[PDB]
């Protein structure tokens, strides 16, 4: 299991969501963040820009799927399109039922 | 060391916090997020986000099952959307005020 | 690759941003969070555990930069009073820059 964290432009949320659900990736967590990349917030002094952070936990088999769909959906081709961080998840538990791992993600 | 990340119904934060603290787990970070799971935002094609709270608690390996059990007992209501919990590795914890590390930075 | 998460006092954001960028650490994500540590949101006695406003910094870097990031975070954010903050380091398997599809070292670099 992996966690996928993607920072994207806020207006791209809808397209990203649709692309993931259509590919059978259903379950994600969204929050509001500010940030900068290599260009230090310049569309020198350094600025933070509004972004959205998507968090998506899946089975290792699905990681490349999640990455492609976000990239396809979030790319405009201008600087500040986002960045994606894949990190390990040791264990997932659904709270309602107590199911673990594969059963908690499907 | 591990990070436990629990997404829960917002109203359940108080109970969750007291349960954790009374079990000796003391240090957590909370943020407002939106989300959906399997049922796509529906309690009732469409997919919607609902407001959830995300709890992050970094603890030692030996405390993980305690954190999980306490969050589950406090957070469950019995209905879809009760939450989900992810445990992930943490290499290093550092207390900024003293520069203390790891077990002494969590204790 | 490591993710550094630092929970700091909100008014320290600028000092941290300056210290880090000047050390060659350029790329960061900030969010608003609430928290308590060992002293349970406190500072007469007091009985409720309270959440206080904090900022979460997330900085992904190459392994060779972890020490610099911690040093600069400590120096910028410390005040000597409780609640100064906590830093968590955790592994990153893969980084992808969405504009180009560059990965890992390229996608963390300034190039
Ligand atoms: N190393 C990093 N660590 C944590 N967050 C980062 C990092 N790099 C970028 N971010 C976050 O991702 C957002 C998007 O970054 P961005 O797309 O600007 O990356 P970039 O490397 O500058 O690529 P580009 O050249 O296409 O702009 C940033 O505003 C910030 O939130
Ligand atoms: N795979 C996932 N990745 C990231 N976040 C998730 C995932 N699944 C759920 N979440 C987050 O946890 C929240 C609660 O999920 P929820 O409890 O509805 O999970 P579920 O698997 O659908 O279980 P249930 O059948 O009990 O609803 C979601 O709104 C979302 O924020
Ligand atoms: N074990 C933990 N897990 C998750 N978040 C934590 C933990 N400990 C602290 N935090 C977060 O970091 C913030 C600052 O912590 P704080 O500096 O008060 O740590 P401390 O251990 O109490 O050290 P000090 O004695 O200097 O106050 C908290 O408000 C909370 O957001
Ligand atoms: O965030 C943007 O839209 C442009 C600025 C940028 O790419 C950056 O700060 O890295
Ligand atoms: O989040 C809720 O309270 C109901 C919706 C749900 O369970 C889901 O989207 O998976
Ligand atoms: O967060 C603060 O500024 C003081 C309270 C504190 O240190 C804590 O809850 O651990
Ligand atoms: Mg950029
Ligand atoms: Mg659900
Ligand atoms: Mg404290």
């Amino acid at each position: 299991m992996k966690k996928i964290e993607a920072i994207i432009r806020p207006f791209k949320l809808d397209e990203v969501k649709i692309a993931l659900v259509n590919a059978g990736i259903v379950g994600m967590t969204v929050s509001e963040v500010r940030g900068f990349g290599r260009q230090k917030g310049q569309t020198y002094t350094v600025e933070f820009l509004q972004k959205l952070k998507l968090e998506i936990v899946v089975e290792d088999a699905q990681v490349d799927t999640v990455i492609d769909k976000i990239v396809a959906a979030a790319r405009t081709g201008e600087i500040g399109d986002g960045k994606i961080f894949v990190s390990p998840v040791d264990q997932t538990i659904r709270i309602r039922t107590g199911e673990k791992n594969a059963d908690a993600i499907s």
